């Protein structure tokens, strides 16, 4: 069902796209959220995915945190995909703007290996403060399952492809 992606490796594909619009079109089995440990979906990819669910993602997430407590940086949980996907894999990459350890980015991407195919953003990019070129390299060197990366910024997409 994924179309228009550029093949980077045997299992990693990339496209300049809005992940909300991509999820609505494909209805993938798994969409990845760029979550924080509290599952507070305020901004970035998480704010956009939650807004597209009419806040149902945040209501489910608040019940999950009330029962389980916060996730670990580098960890994940599987919740509903609502109207976007069958499932949402909420993955916590390190937030460099909060002083978190960038080495945890490889542990964050290892969560993707529990799912055969995923629609995902680049972890720790954007408002999480990491270098997206680095994030793409860790993705390619860590994920072994089939990952379809949606890169929102056209200018960054071009830089990622040309420097790969
Ligand atoms: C509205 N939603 C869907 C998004 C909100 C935010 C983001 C997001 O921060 N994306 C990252 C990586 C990327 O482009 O994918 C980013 C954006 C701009 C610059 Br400049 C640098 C990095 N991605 C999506």
């Amino acid at each position: 069902s994924f179309s228009g992606y550029l093949k980077l490796t045997d299992n990693v594909y990339i496209k300049n796209a809005d992940i909300v619009e991509e999820a609505k079109k494909v209805k993938p089995t798994v969409v990845v959220n760029a979550a924080n440990v509290y599952l507070k979906h305020g901004g970035g990819v998480a704010g956009a995915l939650n807004k597209a669910t009419n806040n149902a993602m945040q209501v489910e997430s608040d019940d999950y945190i009330a029962t389980n407590g916060p996730l670990k940086v580098g960890g994940s949980c599987v919740l509903s995909g609502h109207n976007l996907a069958k499932h949402c894999l909420h993955v916590v990459g390190p937030n460099v703007n909060k002083g978190e350890d960038i080495q945890l980015l490889k542990s964050a991407y290892e969560n993707f290996n529990q799912h055969e195919v995923l629609l995902a953003p680049l972890l720790s990019a954007g408002i999480f403060g990491a270098d997206p070129i680095h994030s793409l390299r860790v993705c390619v060197d860590t994920v072994r399952t089939n990952v379809y990366l949606a890169v929102f910024d056209k200018n960054l997409y071009d830089k990622l492809v040309s420097s790969f």
